[PDB]
């Protein structure tokens, strides 16, 4: 779980283009939001990349936290693949950290939902902290196996240390160390993946 | 001129591509030689990717110091494109820094195929810092105008100070700090920017 330049270090002496798939991943992150400090905060692990192509190449699940993350995803390209799409919520209206905890209190078994994660899912987790938290538990504890992890919530005061939890799994994962998170960025990510493999 | 990580920073808020192409250039590199310290050493000034492609895609001149290089350049990519092929010596037989600094003593209107490139070719010299030294020299007294410098020769004891003059150039240039080059490494570099092209 490294940063931009440590990475890059040794994906240059492989054969597979995984150095340019990591700069494009970190390139439209940025014109996403405009911050470059994501070349430092972004932290992949090593084969997040090759699990990520791997799981998409067989049409892997896909499921999100929220709906506006499912939404942004690049819809006809994953259909193309083969990979459908699932939300652990419905709710349509949810642009914060705070309206996304508040939502995940509300329903009752969106913990059901992600304990049936298929072997092998793409998880992208863009809102909640709380929703990353217990993903991480249930893969420590082995009842689910995601193929990825991409773990992009906003980081508020006191959370649940849930990104610094996610670096320590032996899951394949992307996240954003510190404060930083929400908006489309987690969907941006999978895009990414998703457009320089077809 | 700025190294790899300065370079990133500046590219990433951009809408074109240069960040990629950088990646792919710098993958290639090290893909011929096994070294990573290029992404150290290797220096890209802020317009290079920008002036190689406009003068691609224009079909510039493409001249180079030894055939060794231009052997090596995508031959027929760079036809298609329109760009003619040319060097600044016939000499067959040049594997080393010695063997061209000695074959460029020998021949006496080399320095007058250098003055003669047209405006906007791109000149990639792999082998003689005397060569990039004369270059520099007449750039500075805007006797040529070339669109861009690949200056990768191979740096000795006491030599010309050829790849740091290079870094003060107003031209666009790409170069190696340090004493790396030879190889078919000039080559590789202008091929990088040939494939991301067409």
């Amino acid at each position: 779980p490294e940063a931009f330049q440590e990475s890059l270090k040794h994906l240059l002496p492989d054969l597979s283009d995984y150095s340019e798939i990591t700069i494009h991943l970190l390139h439209q992150l940025v014109l996403a939001c405009g911050d470059v400090s994501l070349v430092n905060a972004v932290r992949l692990s090593q084969g997040a990349i090759a699990s990520a192509r791997d799981a998409l190449k067989a049409g892997c699940p896909v499921v999100t936290d929220v709906p506006v993350v499912a939404a942004a995803l690049d819809q006809t390209r994953l259909a193309h693949l083969g990979c459908t799409v699932k939300t652990l919520i419905d709710d349509p209206h949810i642009t914060t950290a705070r309206e996304a905890e508040q939502a995940f209190w509300h329903h009752d078994h969106w913990q059901q939902r992600l304990q049936q994660i298929p072997q092998g899912s793409v998880l992208a987790i863009g809102y909640a902290p709380s929703v990353l938290l217990t993903a991480c538990k249930l893969i420590e504890q082995q009842h689910i196996q995601p193929a990825l992890v991409i773990g992009m919530p906003i980081g508020f005061s006191h959370a649940p240390a849930a990104k610094r939890r996610l670096m320590t799994s032996p899951i394949p994962h992307i996240t954003i160390q510190g404060s930083l998170g929400g908006g489309l960025l987690a969907a941006v990510a999978l895009n990414a993946l998703v457009e320089t493999l077809i």
